[PDB]
């Protein structure tokens, strides 16, 4: 606990440090781009001291945020304050019941368990129904976007001598009659695209040059004809890449973006099963053209299932390969000792610092096309992740490193390292957050070597899994050891201030999601308690406390049932855009905008990057 | 085996001698409108020697049967050849690997155990294949039927004063324009129905005594005049009955019957959610007026899952009271020695004669509408009885009553039993079933004591998971016990040919389903599979086969993912009527029949038994 309590105060240290740090860098001007992205991206600005910060962030508003930065990031806000909504309750009935233990007081902390998953349920319910309630309220009071008009079909049957295009057109003008607007082929230009973003990458390599010379051109080796030869041969295979793309047999896809004159037809496509075999002519809600990641696109559907296993073997390698560091984090983790104790969270940082990166490229590689969902899918990856091996291969790694109550004895001794880590990641990770040291020198190097921000999105692939992680982590020791749960509660306190100031100021909505993920978020918390329960019975089990396993029976019943009953009542708000707010929405979008012309608007919306 | 050698005697002794009392019965004409319920509610009929009746039967063809007597008859039909193709290959390998044991031994078995499941799985593949294609092919090959035009809307909001028949006509002339037809109230004639119910009951109760006296009226105390004040109060309480479902406040539920013009707008209307909160407008695929189990509407649909929870727990005190009589007829399985073991397996028929009938009755409490899937539910509980009853619950108690390998070396032994009670339910159970003892000493009755056929659905509920549980002993003993095998072979081939004949000449259809239940079916004997093999790891477990579990532990998983495969790739052709065939089919019966005038048609299908 001496160890834990110099983790906290080099913690407590490091974030006042981030924080003064910070502070500095937003007052002075030329990096303040980097620090309000937000005022810039939507043009409202242009062109002692830390209680000034703190504050100024909660003075903004629920629903003034939300028209500010997108419902996603809100309710990614709203999943910090959830934390605070299900672990202060759980902290002072925790509080409330960790002073007799610190035999009969397991019964007597078996119902404590009991209240903190009844608590964390009723939270999750009230917290589900209400994201799910803003959600609704924000697509009926979003505007005109191309995601609410415009389906995607994935599959489409190649068999004719006919094309994509037209056959998709027939297809739809059969089967959606007086309401199919327009089809959009999509393209293979995962090649054009690739080949564009070299283009664009060695261009601002080369004005690298053109800045640096200014005198006489030292030409590196690595000279700049070689860059302009570059740029020449990229013109050269952009020329024959484009005669290839005008022509259809090869560049066109399976898939297409069917458009709609109303967001109720649109919305009957994505609910509905098109064609008898359903391997073909699915129909997913289309994210926006901002949202879907073309480069996932334009892979074959029938070779998106393999991706998919494929991907999840690589996942599996990838859990017994990045198992050796959590190991020897943990041996790590059992003066200069308690220096070692917070150099094993630390570096379990650094070593997930490329997780959620090579997490992404995984998702990315597993054939989701919205960016939305692929950082969802990103998440997921990363929660099954620390479950399994930040959680679950951690604390199993603490109890074979105490050996040089066999395991029960040794996970409460695995939540001082949970401790140590939730400060050096939760506490100090997010302080150092804060900064955007990347984003920032990424800034200062592209304006030294216009505007181009592109500052970077809200990092829901990152930042949500861990907050998964640390509800893993709340959850299991609330009811274990109640000595993480101030450190947690106290994350998710500054957590949400900093997001939500970064929120206000500089993380944009790369995608325009509704909270779209959300389920995931719950369906990931609520696994969250199961895993807290079966790992609460692994602990009174090997204690031989026999009253406590009926009772740690019936909880997780208790739990997946109401994750069942919030499935059921709730997640139609998310997965399924009903056809009540579809048809209401499009009357008073008719009403407004009479005319509203929408055929071009939405067959210019999806095409591709250009 | 003696005593299972003189039970297979004794049972197809019985099956011929059903045959030929059953031959006799069919040839005297005057019992001949039992036999031929068919043909004479067709109205094609009118008005050595079994060596004609079993090639009969399969004198008719396929499709010629489908458009005969329905799909689901016809692939319920394809049910028991799926357990005929399942097992006679099955029997082939279990036979070629039987007579080495008849260890190393079991290492060159547990490979015909996959076998066995890669076989069962190839053919429930291209089966299930089959039975999707079958059904898409008879729903756009159908004629007009209500079912495809409307669906059922289950829970409104009741909240405003307006009446929730104009309040469904507001919502869907709002949703759905141009494709909304005509609401149809459901009336809580729950009271009026079992009403007429119980008068035509005494109706006929009268009519008894009336063709009975003739001479003088004996009028039995139990007079005729109390059955004329029957049918004189009934009938007052008609007109107050009638006084009260016409006026609108109490009698109208929340539930309505929505019709649309175009089979394509029931079928959207179907698959999508409709409103915010799913817990109202849900819209289910309305069954045929003839299908919908009428009592079973007019239930709220908030006190609907509570009726589901409470049916749940009624199916755990009847398994926890269902033991005992399992127990006792295990206790009667373990000269006349033989003749206890037969009579163990007619006493569990006996015991379960009146299971499905109170399953039925479950079902019909549990909620759902449509006797199709009222049927189907049955069927599902009936099957995870006999799961957890019939053979988890026998087989177990053969084990206890053996100690009267543990459990391993005596679950071949209830195997035994097994055998006994296929060829008692099974063999001589279904050649029973020919004769229909009931149906025809119910129309004798009637008859002695026009036309008022009514023979009796094809018994799904009933017959079908019997079909399943004969599957899971199929499955569990082809790996464990191969002398049960050729029995329940053929057992299949029999049920074939008999219930092929009853669905040729008597079996009418009930409900006009689609072959909706075949999902269920592959659902279970999957889940079949899935406990053949969680049990012959508990076979091979307790025999200290190591070598056994790991090639155990993978069989099941690729059973499991074979499932999910299956489900995805066909259950949409059951659980979701598509788009694409809703639109074909409309529009080749707009070209056939152009002006159609189905408003007045639809609206007065749904009303009420009249």
């Amino acid at each position: 606990l001496k160890d834990i309590g110099v983790s906290a105060g080099i913690n407590i240290l490091t974030a006042f440090i981030f924080f003064i740090i910070f502070a500095f860098l937003r007052l002075q001007p030329f990096n303040d781009r980097v620090y309000f992205s937000k005022w810039y991206l939507r043009g409202l600005r242009s062109s002692l001291k830390f209680l000034h910060w703190m504050p100024e962030a909660l003075k903004m508003p629920e629903r003034e945020l939300i028209d500010h930065a997108g419902l996603d990031s809100v309710v990614y806000l709203r999943i910090y304050w959830l934390g605070l909504k299900i672990f202060a309750p759980i902290a002072m009935l925790a509080w409330a019941v960790l002073v007799p233990v610190n035999s009969n007081r397991f019964w007597a902390h078996i119902i404590m368990a009991y209240a903190f998953t009844i608590w964390t349920c009723y939270m999750l319910m009230k917290e589900y129904e209400t994201v799910a309630n803003m959600r609704l309220q924000f697509l009926a009071s979003e505007g005109r976007r191309p995601d609410q008009f415009t389906v995607l079909v994935r599959n489409v049957p190649p068999d004719p001598d006919e094309t994509v295009s037209e056959l998709v057109e027939h297809f739809f003008l059969v089967n959606h009659p007086d309401n199919y607007l327009t089809h959009q082929v999509v393209c293979n230009a995962n090649k054009l695209a690739d080949l564009v973003s070299k283009k664009t990458k060695l261009q601002n390599w080369l004005d690298y040059y053109q800045l640096k010379y200014t005198r006489n051109n030292s030409q590196i080796r690595p000279a700049i004809e070689h860059y302009i030869a570059e740029v020449d041969k990229t013109s050269k295979e952009i020329a024959e890449e484009r005669e290839n793309v005008v022509n259809d047999q090869k560049s066109v896809m399976p898939a297409s973006f069917v458009s709609f004159k109303t967001r109720w037809a649109a919305a009957v496509c994505a609910q509905t099963t098109q064609t008898r075999n359903p391997t073909e002519w699915l129909t997913e809600w289309a994210a926006e053209p901002r949202d879907i990641y073309w480069p996932n696109l334009a892979i074959p559907y029938v070779s998106l299932t393999v991706r998919r296993l494929v991907m999840n073997v690589a996942f599996f390698f990838l859990t017994f390969f990045f198992i050796i560091p959590i190991a020897f984090v943990q041996s790590l983790a059992t003066i200069k000792s308690l220096i070692q104790g917070l150099l094993a969270g630390i570096a379990l940082k650094l070593f997930l610092i490329f997780l959620p990166a090579i997490l992404m490229t995984m998702s990315k590689f597993e054939g989701f096309t919205s960016v939305s969902f692929l950082e969802r899918r990103s998440a997921s990856r990363y929660y099954i992740f620390n479950l399994v091996n930040v959680f679950l291969g951690s604390v199993i790694a603490g109890a074979a490193f105490e050996q040089l109550k066999t395991i029960g004895m040794a996970i409460p001794m695995k939540a001082t390292f949970f401790i140590t880590y939730i400060m050096v990641d939760g506490w100090a990770g997010v302080a150092g957050e804060i900064l955007m040291l990347k984003p920032l020198i990424i800034y200062h190097l592209k304006n030294a070597f216009e505007e181009a921000m592109n500052p970077g999105s809200i990092g829901f692939n990152t930042g949500e899994p861990q907050i998964q992680l640390y509800f893993l982590l709340g959850l299991v020791y609330a009811p274990v050891t109640p000595m993480l749960l101030p450190f947690i509660l106290v994350f998710f306190a500054l957590a949400y201030v900093v997001y939500r100031h970064q929120i206000i100021n500089v993380y944009n909505q790369e995608y325009e999601s509704a909270a779209a993920f959300w389920p995931d978020v719950h369906g990931r918390v609520i696994t969250a308690l199961i895993i807290s329960q079966l790992l609460l019975m692994g602990l009174l089990g090997t204690k031989h406390a026999a009253s406590a396993a009926p009772f740690l029976i019936a909880l997780p019943v208790i739990t997946i049932g109401f994750h069942r009953f919030c499935k059921g009542r709730f997640e139609p708000a998310f997965v399924r855009y009903p056809l009540q707010e579809a048809m209401m929405k499009d009357t008073l979008e008719r009403a407004r905008e009479p005319n509203l012309n929408l055929k071009g608007y939405l067959q210019d919306a999806y095409i591709h990057p250009v």
